[PDB]
DNA sequence: GTGAC
DNA sequence: AGACAGTCTGCGGCGCGCGGGT
DNA sequence: GTCACGACTACCCGCGCGCCGCAGACTGTCT
């Protein structure tokens, strides 16, 4: 009948026949078992010590299906031959490089187009430069418009320069410069180089391009790290530069070289500090002004100098980058990475212009009419209290208007004359002139986010006025009988100086002491100091009536405050973006698909933006954008969220989209269970493995239902245990998640969730410190391991980390996390470039329409036509399944469980959003959008059309003539140091109970090593 | 300052 | 009719709190 | 009954507000 699953030991579910045969071959593993029984044993031991032994998981029926075949015999041999397939010929390219650098030319011609010079020859007019690469660089005047000015180009034999027809006898600025891109293969080298590719002319094409945008500043990121550990490591490096150029004589000794080497090996990421570090030239940078003009006719005179000024920068970028690549190609060796790097710098984005210019407007509309009218009753209210400076007597009495200052200075007098010389406000108060700038202005200013707002809207805490103080925050009074009482209630007394202060001010008003004063809580501890009463984190408070006011408008302020705030934030970037029409450009805009077959009817409004993305712009190797991989959801009250849901697909076209399932939690689970060479070996990974997300029991559903919290605030928590969080700040999360609690509840949970957890510590000679008795202690144990190798590499891959950040570098200041959170960090990198040189590969291979569109980090979306969306969908899963498969194989287990080998979710949209069934209304968008499509693996089986056709033969023939070189794993490698019998006697001890066990064992090992 | 020696 | 020494008067750079994202 | 350093979520982007160091114009004796 059906076939019969396969459980291990421990009640864990792996993959079918076809699967197996399919996916690792022929393996064989049954003589590491008469070794692993011990280990067993150790396992077995802790799963009875946290009831987890019998108790039962998920099982279903088997899944089986055709797959494509591999091109090796081995998922390692099969990545290596795509990744040089996929990374051709570019790479060659790359090398062989010109080192010399032909001769300038005299004079310089100014004629619209691309003129070519040649040193001995005359000039000549061409169409495109036709070179395999060349250096760019880009000059605009943005204060006119967006489009370029003037563009130079250095090859290894010709000088090149293009002209825009705006500076040669035009009226019309809208220009861009060709390159023939979608013909010609070619490299293109620069520093910052998305902001140069967003001015070529043929990149605004939804058919894919043939050309290579290179970036230095990547290259520079991901080599030397650039102390960017934001962290004062990075302050240290500006104030030893202060300190050198303030002193005007060097020593031959030294002063805290010694202590910080790393300061020796850093510099900044501009290009200017790039180009005096590396290759020792000062780069002026005098004539970035002349573009800031308003008037062309500047740019026709000293045109001369502004041409050698771009071609000195592309002499430097050249420069540079001949000392850069090599050590970029030392230090991450696999072709995988430079494919990645690859594949993730074309991006696109289509829009349309006329709803853009609406949502432009309406967010801008809304945010202003809130803003004018609260302040306009803000600026009346301190109107009408600024007039009553004639009678002392009434606000002398009030406790809250007493704390101005209500002093005027007398009027200058010169020669018997009025001086008249910028006297801003003579015979007011202090408090009032503060509020003018200067003497021009007529209106006084005021802002929500002012000091004085809590004495303008008069604020009480527990029935008593607040008091701002001069060492703490803001304070209220209690009288000498309720001291004790107050104490109960858990609030903290103020400093001395402050109560001093309080009693000279009172002596001075002349009233007498009635108490003490207390300090308003924080939420981040008792130490730091309030300075603010109208943000978030004190609505909670309002709603309670802890928290009163003798005014309404705090109310609405709040509501304004939460209201817009990112608007307020992000409205310079969201407004400043680049987008071109198809009206202007009638002959670029091509579809995806070659048959075409007209349908030209309701497409009169399309646009395309590129985004500039940084591909390496972190320590961990991550890519960097400002505006799109910052963007907010959608919510109902807030401002301007429907950013994303403005990237539309044309008539035809429609998103696929996926994103991946609990990712790094999955990989330190991986790295937990390769010690016991056995899924489940220990208690964290057999908690993870149990359930799948689709019936409610994953690991973060689990959390948040103990915790009684939302799935979002669990993660928070689980993410923060890990990677050295302390208990009080766990206890702090609670308390925010929760803010009914009392302090000794959430600190009695949070000690009995980490005593649970990590268990206890033990110092000894001989094994140093480490954890025991805990579910998770092994894994902390490990991670803290790994991170004091002397040459760490990422297990996967073997990329290698900064220098900065290396031991030799290293005398004080250890910056020991930052250390233990990059490999798990940069295990996602590797796992995103694995994915999309799967789909690269299967794209070219089955002659599928479409084209990568947007990754966010675990997150990616493609677009493709309406024919070949389930094939999209297959090979996604595909891509899946084969990246899990390989980081299974790497870390030495030759299985992989059922539940976590697909996508839960697989999404068709035709907007980009979070979830397929919402609405998306905002206060700016009154309009729902209607819901998508999300499908599973069974529904996509069960569909029809989503069979991949017949392959072409020409493709395996091209790959098969790449080589195979073997290499040995990290983790062989690690292991070499360790004798076994402190390996056995190290394990033994770690999953131990109680002390006495530890000593005996430490006593044994003692008595047998001898 | 605080669980461990 | 300058000389110059006090004597104010705003103006711009810097750090920190506070929000968005994986 | 002492003790010896431990202890610490991470990676990014950017704006408004108070504070302090200076450049510049204005009397007022002074020659
Ligand atoms: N506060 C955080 N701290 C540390 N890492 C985080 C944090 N938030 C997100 N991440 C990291 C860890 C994630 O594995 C990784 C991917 O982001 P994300 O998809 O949001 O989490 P996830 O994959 O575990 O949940 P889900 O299964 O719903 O996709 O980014
Ligand atoms: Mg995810």
């Amino acid at each position: 009948t059906a076939e019969a699953p396969r459980i291990n030991p421990v009640g864990i579910q792996y993959l079918g026949e076809s699967l197996q045969r399919q996916v690792f071959g022929s393996c064989g593993g049954k003589d590491e078992v008469e070794q692993s029984d011990k280990l067993m044993e150790l396992s077995k031991k802790s799963l009875k010590d946290h009831g987890l032994w019998g108790k039962k998981t998920l099982i279903t029926d088997p899944i089986s299906f055709p797959l494509p075949p591999l091109q090796g015999r081995s998922l390692d041999e099969h990545f290596q031959k795509i990744g040089r397939f996929n990374s051709e010929p570019y790479k060659s390219f790359c090398e062989d490089k010109f080192t010399e650098m032909v001769a300038r030319p005299a004079e310089w011609l100014r004629k619209p187009g691309w003129v070519k010079y040649v040193p001995g020859m005359a000039p000549v007019e061409v169409a495109y430069p036709d070179e395999e690469l060349v250096v760019f660089d880009v000059e605009t005047l943005y204060n006119v418009s967006d489009y370029p000015t003037l563009a130079t180009a250095l090859s290894s034999t010709a000088w090149y320069l293009w002209c825009s027809p705006f500076i040669c006898g035009g009226d019309d600025p809208a220009a861009l410069i060709p390159l023939n891109t979608l013909n010609k293969e070619q490299v293109v080298i620069g520093h910052n180089v998305a902001y140069d590719r967003a001015r070529v002319l043929e990149e605004y094409n939804f058919r894919d391009s043939k050309a290579f945008f290179l970036d230095t500043q990547s290259l520079h990121i991901a080599s030397f790290g650039l102390c960017s550990r934001q962290r004062p490591m990075f302050m240290k490096n500006n104030k030893k530069k202060e300190a050198e150029v303030e002193s005007e004589v060097h020593p031959e000794i030294s002063i805290e070289d010694y202590d910080d080497p790393w300061l020796n090996v850093s510099a900044l990421n501009s290009l200017k500090d790039v180009a005096k570090f590396h290759c020792k030239i000062d780069l002026d940078k005098t004539d970035r002004d002349f573009f800031a003009s308003t008037d062309k006719s500047t740019i026709i005179e000293n045109f001369q100098k502004l041409v050698n000024y771009c071609a000195t920068d592309v002499t430097a970028t050249s420069q540079v980058f001949d000392k850069i690549f090599p050590v970029f190609l030392k230090k991450c060796p696999h072709p995988v990475s430079f494919a990645g790097l690859k594949s993730l710098s074309k991006c696109i984005l289509p829009t349309k212009l006329n709803d853009w210019n609406d949502y432009l407007n309406s967010s801008e509309s809304l945010y202003q009419q809130s803003k004018v009218q609260i302040e306009s009753k803000i600026v009346q209210i301190i109107k009408d209290i600024a007039l009553l400076k004639d009678k002392p007597d009434f606000y002398l009495k009030d406790p809250w208007l007493s704390q101005l200052d209500w002093t005027t200075k007398p009027l200058r007098l010169t020669k018997k004359g009025v001086p008249a010389k910028c006297q801003k406000l003579p015979g007011f108060p202090e408090w009032y002139r503060q509020l003018f700038p200067s003497k021009d202005t007529v209106e006084p200013k005021i802002t929500i986010k002012s000091r004085i707002i809590p004495i303008l809207f008069k604020l009480s805490w527990e029935n008593s006025p607040v008091i701002w103080s001069k060492e703490s925050g803001w304070c209220f009074n209690v009288p000498h009988e309720q001291v004790e009482t107050y104490k109960a209630k858990n609030y903290v007394l103020a400093d001395s100086v402050s109560q001093e202060e309080e009693e000279i001010r009172m002596n001075n008003l002349g009233l007498q002491c009635t108490g003490v004063l207390f300090k308003v809580p924080h939420p981040n501890g008792p130490t730091f100091n309030c300075t603010n009463l109208l943000t978030k984190s004190y609505n909670h408070f309002f709603e309670k009536g802890v928290l009163k006011s003798e005014s309404e408008l705090a109310h609405q302020a709040l509501q304004i405050n939460s209201s817009g705030s990112y608007w307020m934030s992000a409205r310079e970037r969201i407004q400043s973006q680049f987008v071109v029409p198809n009206c202007k450009f009638p002959n670029e805009f091509q579809s995806l698909s070659a048959k075409s077959s007209l349908n030209n009817e309701k497409t009169n409004d399309l646009a395309i933006i590129i985004p500039k993305i940084v591909p390496m712009g972190t320590i961990t190797r991550r890519a960097v954008e400002n505006t799109w991989l910052t963007a907010s959801n959608a919510k109902a009250n807030r401002i301007g969220s429907e950013l994303k849901t403005q990237v539309k697909a044309p008539p035809g076209y429609c998103f696929v989209g996926a994103d991946v399932d609990s990712e790094e939690l999955w990989i330190a689970s991986l790295v937990g269970d390769s010690i016991f060479n056995v899924h489940g070996g220990t208690a964290i990974g057999w908690m993870c493995l149990e359930g799948t997300k689709n019936e409610g029991t994953d690991l973060h559903t689990k959390t948040a239902q103990i915790l009684g919290c939302s799935r979002n605030e669990a993660k928070i928590f689980n993410y923060g245990r890990i990677y050295g969080a302390g208990a009080k700040f766990a206890s702090q999360l609670l308390k925010r998640f929760n803010p009914s609690l009392t302090d000794e509840e959430t600190k009695k949970i949070a000690n009995k969730l980490y005593e649970n957890t990590k268990g206890k510590t033990k110092r000894s000679k001989l094994f140093k410190k480490f954890w025991y008795g805990g579910s998770e202690s092994i894994l902390f144990n490990k991670l803290e391991s790994i991170a004091e190798q002397e040459t760490p590499k990422t297990p996967v891959l073997g990329c290698g980390i900064t220098y900065s950040l290396m031991k030799k570098n290293l005398r004080a200041n250890s910056f020991l996390p930052s250390r233990i959170n990059w490999a798990i960090q940069s295990s996602g990198v590797d796992y995103l470039h694995l994915l999309c040189c799967s789909m690269e590969y299967i794209i070219k291979k089955y002659n599928l329409e479409a084209r990568l569109c947007i990754s966010i980090h675990d997150e990616i979306r493609f677009l493709v036509s309406e024919k070949d969306k389930y094939r999209a969908a297959m090979a996604l899963q595909i891509s899946n399944i084969w990246t899990r498969a390989m980081f299974c194989q790497q870390m030495g287990i030759n299985e992989l469980p059922q539940n976590c080998a697909f996508f839960s979710q697989v999404d068709i949209d035709s907007v980009i959003r979070k979830e397929v069934n919402m609405d998306c209304i905002t206060p700016s968008n009154k309009t729902a959008i209607p819901h998508g499509e999300a499908l599973d693996i069974n529904q996509l089986l069960d569909k029809p059309n989503s069979k991949l056709g017949k392959p072409s033969l020409d493709i395996d023939s091209k790959v098969s003539q790449y080589a195979y070189n073997y290499r040995e794993p990290v983790f062989e490698e690690y292991n070499k140091s360790y004798t076994p019998e402190f390996l056995k006697y190290f394990l033994a001890m770690q999953v131990q109970s109680d002390k006495r066990d530890v000593n005996r064992l430490e006593d044994e090992y003692l008595r047998e090593c001898t």
